[PDB]
């Protein structure tokens, strides 16, 4: 009577051949059992739940991109590489019909220091071409009652997760939003990171045997989008069939941008000014460059509010009338005392030291490293807690400058009699990477050789022993970094040329970027043409 | 009969819409597989915790601050930063009704040397804001379970704590306290700390979905505070999550003040003395400087509790007429001899050795830097458990 | 596995991809495959050095899925441009497009240098996605004997190091070198990048030719890449890795390899068509490498 409903859903949805004949299988086995039983149950269930899921039920794909677009700028400033992901996807859909789908098509994963947009871009990517959205938090999960649900006979049953989702969701081509895949704990007792190997293998999904569902199910056509902020604990397999895309942080012009369009707004009206007061954008790069110290967002957002905040204690306390704006000078009334410093390029020529370009995901470090020589026995001692690739980097420099001594006017000597320092303020924060090298040639070589250093120029390359500058890695964050303390000259190893093309056209017009393929060029480029302190005697 | 019953319950509480018939489409599964087989109670016990965790029910919240300001200046002393973040708070969303009112909770962290008072700021809290209350006792917690129970088709099927702690609490905005946050690992055996990462996350908090339950519960709306003695050692995205907010520890002056206001009497009252002893601000000091080193306040009540119980037995002996002020000179009677000897200060010029100062949550202290050269070779020693980072 | 389930069975490992598969295997395989897939009827084409590119540039895993993507990226970058603009046919990507479809490299090639210099040799270095290819410099400034050996070797190389040195430490006359440099010149040995720890002792004769060379002042020839390992008397032993080697040599444009006479088995298993393009030199003493190597007359002056 009422099964036969049923009976008439299951011809209605989908479906694939094999399993029909399987469903209507158990149903005639299922309308053949008595109304209730510790069978009937076990049984009855998985036909409501062969039934429940989505079947070849799908969204359509929206041949419009302007629109697409014109979503995904609301909703994200930056993120260009992202956003360029989704229409040439979208590009596909509209050049091609009657074909498959997702056979080897984008199953996302973003990475990136925390503070970024990553979990706040599924909703996004999700509104962006209208497919109903669903989360699934994975950090933590160290047990297979997920994905892989348990047995169709236990006391209790349940599918995965993912079959789980697909139930919750409506359609067959959702955006799941699989969170924080890289806390997958294998904590021996089978960690799934071994099970999501069968739902991400981008051809071997289509076949996703459950164990509620043992019916073979096709994850093909949905859209995975896995955040992750790391990718060494991800296994070697699973980070295989995902497709990295590396999300770098955020310079402080988009910091700042980001806070006049998106952020500060959001903060006014859930403060519950509306327009009472009203930042400016200066006085937002005071709060970006003292009183925050990580790449992302999710730190900056606390400063204004707090500013929000006690810009309506103030309200209650004692109203006023217009716009209550705030300037450089209002920024420490409200939120606190200057937490860090803006790092000043220093300009005058000095004598042995060199400005240095270090990089860190937060952003880059303007450091000037400093080298003393005084009479001794050659001990080259290095402190400034440097690591062990950049203490054997700065053997290798001064080892280069001893076998070429007659030529930077070097004392002829010196090895032998000179006791040499280096020194890398700060003495806290450990440091390390031999990107370090040409700075130190040029410090070392203007400690022995009293030719002071200028230091309006800021260099940064991997030296070889023969004399080759290297190249190095991470250039954008260097050059932002040296651009805001206010230095308009770089000395670059020639294969990094390459990597110019990532900064805003902006900054590259006021950088006198110099070009370098040996240590040669820098010590003539660096160093002041006459000495002017004398020597060690 | 009770089935209906428990649907009206059902037809009531709440709820969201698709959650309902995601609910009663499971007493609907409860129609049949008669009471009896064992499942039903799988499925009864569901509809419990699914029926009994509150949603939609906010207890009214006080809004004059003027008011709650003297109910927190009535059990903690200074604090000052910590008061106005309450009272910023407050003072937000008094200025919004109608639309906008319970948007998010800010999730505090409180970190300090242990010593101050910040386990005793929740407890506090609460009465001021006027909401309920249930710490969560996360010292130690390393398995992804009390976050998340297990899922419901295991044998126990009870979810996480911080499920628990909502149905405690009737309310659905509780000051939840989370105890040294920063003990729970990353190994073998779970990682919890985790797990985390999906409650705190506030523009996503309210999609919190544990394991016991299959649906999404709201968390959008509730007071998450937190305590960790240090802060190195929080895995860098939750750090990234909450908000700092520095319990500095307390000097002696503010030390002073505490034992004066809150922690002399605090002991007396609860030492049979009514006020037939006492201690003198002069004094107060010694008890200070020589025989308490921590930061913060714990481990200075625990010698006017000796001041207090050595008060009990020379009166159980015999009685006196009225008060005995304790003076400085009174102490060493009591608390024995000074186990802290004070940091002296040198005080001519001498040679070689110059005056140096030194910080520890502890607090501050001297340290004379000590020098000599002796006629020799070039050689330089380092002596005095000096740690690495000084040698440079 | 466990040894019950492991032993019953027949394990047959799959070594990952060559290059040479690579630019054949994508051509095949792995391109029709994803212009079909991306809609693209066959209005674009790629080429072998666009292809080739695309394998060593944009790509460090011994494993077709790498390769794949960039494809995919190469698809629909390729069809992205089509709905902005249509064309006569079909435009072939050449090596010079990829940049602009799948942007700027990742992996820098690495290029043989070409004139012979002072103490220098193009050793090769194995490393589980492919051979890969590094110089050696070495460096002879009059000092107290001390020898500096830096790049983040291992400690196993840096025995093999003094190995050397102690073999010409020996045989001083017999080549350029001068009598008493082991305790008048500090013999520093750099083996680029500082970063990427290097490890293993098959690369013995290549620091026996770099030492040799620097402190002979004699310019050593860089178009032979060179491998092998050294011992004491100077009896050049057998190495393994050697399809990984030699392959990266080929593609770096080397057509002079120096290897140990034991090691003339491992021939079989390259492809008949590079070994043509390969003069292989087989060698037993290190005296038979120096020879080979090194020009017959110095050019900087000695170090004395
Ligand atoms: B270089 O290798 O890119 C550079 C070394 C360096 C530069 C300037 C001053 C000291 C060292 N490396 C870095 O920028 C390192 C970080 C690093 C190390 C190895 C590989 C990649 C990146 N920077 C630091 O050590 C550092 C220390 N304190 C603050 C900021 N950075
Ligand atoms: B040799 O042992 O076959 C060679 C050592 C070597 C010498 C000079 C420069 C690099 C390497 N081995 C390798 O190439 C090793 C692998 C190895 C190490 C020890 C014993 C056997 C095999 N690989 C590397 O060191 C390497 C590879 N790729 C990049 C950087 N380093
Ligand atoms: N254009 C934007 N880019 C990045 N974040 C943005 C942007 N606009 C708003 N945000 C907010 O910034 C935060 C981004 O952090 P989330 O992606 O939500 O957290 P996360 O990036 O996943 O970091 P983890 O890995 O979860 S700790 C969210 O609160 C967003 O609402
Ligand atoms: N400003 C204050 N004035 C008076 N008493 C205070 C003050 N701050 C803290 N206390 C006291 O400190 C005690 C509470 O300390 P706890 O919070 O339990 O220690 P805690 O360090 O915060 O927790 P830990 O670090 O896990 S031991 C109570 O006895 C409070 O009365």
């Amino acid at each position: 009577s009422d099964l036969e409903a049923l009976r008439k859903k299951i011809e209605e949805v989908g479906m694939p051949e094999a399993v029909k004949t399987k469903a209507l299988k158990e149903l005639d086995r299922l309308e053949r059992m008595q109304q209730g039983s510790p069978e009937a149950t076990v049984a009855r269930t998985y036909l409501d739940w062969l039934t429940e899921v989505p079947w070849s039920k799908a969204d359509p794909e929206v041949l419009d991109i302007n629109h697409t677009r014109q979503v995904l700028d609301e909703d994200h400033y930056g993120l260009k590489d992202v956003k360029e992901r989704i229409l040439e996807y979208l590009a596909v859909r509209q050049l091609t019909q009657g074909l498959d789908v997702r056979n080897k098509a984008p199953i996302l994963v973003l990475v990136g220091p925390p503070g970024v947009g990553k979990t706040s871009l599924g909703r996004s990517i999700a509104r962006s071409m209208n497919r109903k959205f669903h989360r699934i938090s994975l950090g933590g999960v160290r047990d297979e009652a997920e994905i892989r649900g348990h047995r169709r006979t236990y006391i209790g049953a349940m599918p995965g997760k993912l079959i789980h989702a697909m139930k919750q969701v409506g359609v067959i081509n959702p955006v799941i939003l699989l969170d924080e895949i890289d806390k997958m704990s294998s904590d021996w007792r089978g960690d799934p990171a071994s099970a999501m190997l069968e739902v991400l293998d981008p051809e071997q999904n289509n076949t996703f045997t459950d164990h509620y569902l043992d019916v073979p199910y096709d994850l093909s056509k949905v859209f995975f989008i896995t955040t992750a902020n790391t990718l060494q604990t991800i296994p070697r397999p699973l980070l295989d069939r995902m497709e990295v895309i590396e999300i770098p942080g955020y310079t402080n012009m988009e910091k700042q941008a980001i806070a006049r369009q998106y952020l500060w707004p959001k903060q006014v009206r859930e403060s519950g000014m509306e327009g009472r007061i009203e930042v400016t954008d200066a006085a937002i790069l005071r709060v970006i460059s003292e009183y925050t110290r990580e790449a992302g967002v999710r730190g900056l957002e606390r400063e204004l509010g707090k500013i929000a905040r006690k810009g309506a204690k103030f309200w209650l306390e004692g109203a006023w009338e217009g716009l209550r704006t705030i300037d450089a000078s209002d920024i420490p009334t409200y939120l606190g005392i200057p937490r860090y410093r803006p790092d000043k390029a220093e300009t005058e020529p000095q004598v042995g030291t060199a400005q240095g370009l270090a990089w860190t995901p937060v952003g880059g470090t303007l450091l000037t490293i400093e080298v003393a020589a005084v009479p001794g026995s050659g001990k080259l001692s290095l402190t400034g807690q440097l690591g062990e690739v950049m203490k054997e980097s700065a053997q290798a420099a001064l080892t280069y400058l001893r076998a070429h001594t007659q030529d930077y006017g070097l004392p002829e000597d010196f090895y032998n009699k000179v006791d040499l320092h280096v020194h890398v303020p700060d003495g806290a924060t450990p440091k390390d990477g031999p990107s370090a090298g040409i700075t130190m040639a040029t410090a070392i070589a203007s400690a022995l050789s009293r030719r002071p250093a200028r230091m309006d120029i800021a260099m940064t390359g991997e030296v070889s022993l023969r004399g080759k500058v290297m190249p190095i890695g991470g250039v954008k964050e260097k050059l932002l970094a040296a651009h805001q303390a206010g230095i308009h000259k770089i000395v670059l190893p020639k294969d990094n040329e390459a990597q110019l093309e990532e900064l805003p056209k902006e900054v590259l017009e006021g950088l006198e970027i110099k070009l370098v393929e040996d240590v040669g060029e820098v010590l003539e480029y660096l160093l002041l043409p006459e000495p002017t302190m004398p020597p060690v005697v």
